[PDB]
C-alpha cells in the first residue's frame, strides 16, 4: 500500500484545500517518498501537506516542517493500485545495430522469457517450442528483415489442439533516442587553461575632480572548435529529442549545441566565432591612476565519452488466442488468429500502451483493447506485475567514441587600488600579436556608462 508518486497532484486552491477525489498528502506519507515530491518542485517552492505540515522545495533542501501554504500537495482518494515497478536499465555495450540488436533478442532471461509470458498471460496459444513443456523455452530467434522473430521450434509432431500453429514474437521498428543527462566521461586525456598573454596598463584621470561614470570596455571575437568521433555505427541511427549543450567539464568554458532530430553520426565538429565585449564601471579619485590587467587563454580538453540511447521497439504478437482463456476486451472463443502490436518505449497511443492500459484497467470505458483484471485474477497481482516489469524494462546502448575541443577566451577586467599622479588609457595592445594568438578585432574604449 506504498504512496504513488506519481499519482500526486497539486492543488491551488487554499489552506488544505483538495480537488475532487483527492484529499491531501499528510507528513508520514510525504517523507516515505520525500525525493520524488521535492524532485517536482520549483527551488523556493513551499507545498501544504495535512495538519499544519508544509514541505520545501530542493532551495530549501527539501525540508518538511511546521506551517500554511495556499497550495497543498494531494493524493487520490481512490489511487489506482498496484503500479508495475520500474527496474533499473538494461545496459548494452556500444557496437554496431545488428550486433547490439542481436543482444537484446537473444537475452533469455531479460527478454525471451517475459515477452513470451506476456503473450501467454493474454492468451495466446504454444508459446513455446516442441522440446520443452515451459512457456518461452526452446524458441527460435531469427531475422526477419530489419526486425527478428521469436517462435517456439516447430520441428516434427506436435501433441494438443492446433500444436502446430505457434504464437510469434515479432521485434521492429527500433530507435535510439541519445539522453543527454546521462552523459559519463572517461579520464580527462588532455586539460589545461594557459596563459597565453595578459594585457597591463593603467586608466588615468587626469581632471581635479574624481572621476566616475565612465565605462571601460574590451571587447574582441575568439574561435571556439570542438570535435568528436563515434567508436560504433550504431551512432548513425542515434538522435536526440530536443536539441542540447555539450556539457561542461573543466574551467575551459565552452559553448556546443547538439541538434536535434539529427544523426548522432552526423554531428562530429564545428567552429563557431563570436564577438564579445565585456566591462568595468570604475571610480577614480581626481588625478589618480589605477593599474588595469586582462588575462588572455587559451584552454584545450580531451576526453573519451559516453552518453546512453534508450532503445525502443515494437512488439508484435501473433497466434490464436486460447479457448475459455484469453485477455482480449471481447473474451472470444472461436480461437481467432490476432495479431497485437505493443511499443516498447515512448509512448505513442493507447492501444499500443501497456502502461495506459494497465492504469486504466478500472475505468470500465478505458477497457477497449486489453482486460488487464482479467489477465490479474487468472495469475495473480504481483506475476503481472513483475512481468510487465521486466517486458517495459528501460533497455539503453552505450554511445561511445572520443571528444576534444579548444578555445581562446580573455579573463575579466581587472583593477587595482588608486595611485595619486606624480578617463585616458594607456594599455599597449598588438592587433598582429593578438590575432597570432587567435584574439582578432581588439579593442579597449572608454565611453559614458
Amino acid at each position: 500500500e506504498p504512496v504513488y508518486p506519481d499519482q500526486l497532484r497539486l492543488f491551488s486552491l487554499g489552506q488544505g484545500v483538495c480537488g475532487d477525489k483527492y484529499r491531501p498528502v499528510n507528513r508520514e506519507e510525504a517523507q516515505s517518498v520525500k525525493s520524488n515530491i521535492v524532485g517536482m518542485m520549483g527551488q523556493w517552492q513551499i507545498s501544504g501537506l495535512a495538519n499544519g505540515w508544509v514541505i520545501m522545495g530542493p532551495g530549501y533542501n527539501g525540508e518538511i516542517k511546521p506551517g500554511t501554504a495556499s497550495n497543498t500537495w494531494c493524493y487520490p482518494t481512490n489511487p489506482v493500485t498496484g503500479e508495475i515497478p520500474t527496474l533499473s536499465a538494461l545496459d548494452i555495450p556500444d557496437g554496431d545495430e545488428v550486433d547490439v540488436q542481436w543482444r537484446l533478442v537473444h537475452d533469455s532471461a531479460n527478454f525471451i522469457k517475459p515477452t513470451s509470458y506476456l503473450a501467454h498471460y493474454l492468451g495466446y496459444a504454444w508459446v513455446g517450442g516442441n522440446d520443452s513443456q515451459y512457456v518461452g523455452e526452446d524458441m527460435d530467434v531469427t531475422r526477419d528483415g530489419d526486425g527478428w522473430v521469436i517462435r517456439g521450434n516447430n520441428d516434427g509432431g506436435c501433441d494438443g489442439y492446433r500444436c502446430g500453429d505457434k504464437t510469434a514474437i515479432k521485434v521492429s521498428n527500433f530507435a535510439y533516442n541519445l539522453d543527454p543527462d546521462s552523459f559519463k566521461h572517461g579520464d580527462v586525456t588532455q586539460s589545461d587553461r594557459q596563459l597565453v598573454k595578459t594585457v597591463v596598463g593603467w586608466a588615468v584621470n587626469d581632471s581635479d575632480t574624481p572621476q566616475s561614470g565612465y565605462d571601460v570596455t574590451l571587447r574582441y571575437d575568439t574561435a571556439t572548435n570542438w570535435s568528436k568521433t563515434n567508436t560504433y555505427g550504431l551512432s548513425e541511427k542515434v538522435t536526440t529529442k530536443n536539441k542540447f549543450k555539450w556539457p561542461l567539464v573543466g574551467e575551459t568554458e565552452l559553448s556546443i549545441e547538439i541538434a536535434a532530430n539529427q544523426s548522432w553520426a552526423s554531428q562530429n565538429g564545428g567552429s563557431t566565432t563570436t564577438s564579445l565585449s565585456q566591462s568595468v564601471r570604475p571610480t577614480v579619485p581626481a588625478r589618480s591612476k589605477i593599474p588595469v590587467k586582462i588575462e588572455l587563454y587559451k584552454a584545450d580538453i580531451s576526453y573519451p565519452y559516453e552518453f546512453k540511447a534508450d532503445v525502443s521497439y515494437d512488439l508484435t504478437l501473433s497466434g490464436f488466442l486460447r479457448w475459455g482463456g484469453n485477455a482480449w476486451y471481447t473474451h472470444p472463443d472461436n480461437r481467432p488468429n490476432w495479431n497485437h502490436t505493443f511499443v516498447i518505449g515512448p509512448y505513442k497511443d493507447k492501444a499500443s500502451s501497456i502502461r495506459y492500459q494497465w492504469d486504466k484497467r478500472y475505468i470500465p470505458g478505458e477497457v477497449k483493447w486489453w482486460d488487464w483484471n482479467w489477465t490479474i485474477q487468472q495469475n495473480g497481482l504481483s506475476t503481472m506485475q513483475n512481468n510487465l516489469a521486466r517486458v517495459l524494462r528501460p533497455v539503453r546502448a552505450g554511445i561511445t567514441g572520443d571528444f576534444s575541443a579548444e578555445s581562446q577566451f580573455a579573463g575579466n577586467i581587472e583593477i587595482g587600488a588608486p595611485v595619486p599622479l606624480a578617463l585616458r588609457l594607456e594599455i599597449p595592445l598588438d592587433a598582429q600579436e593578438l590575432s597570432g594568438l587567435g584574439f582578432n578585432n581588439v579593442s579597449l574604449s572608454v565611453t559614458p556608462a
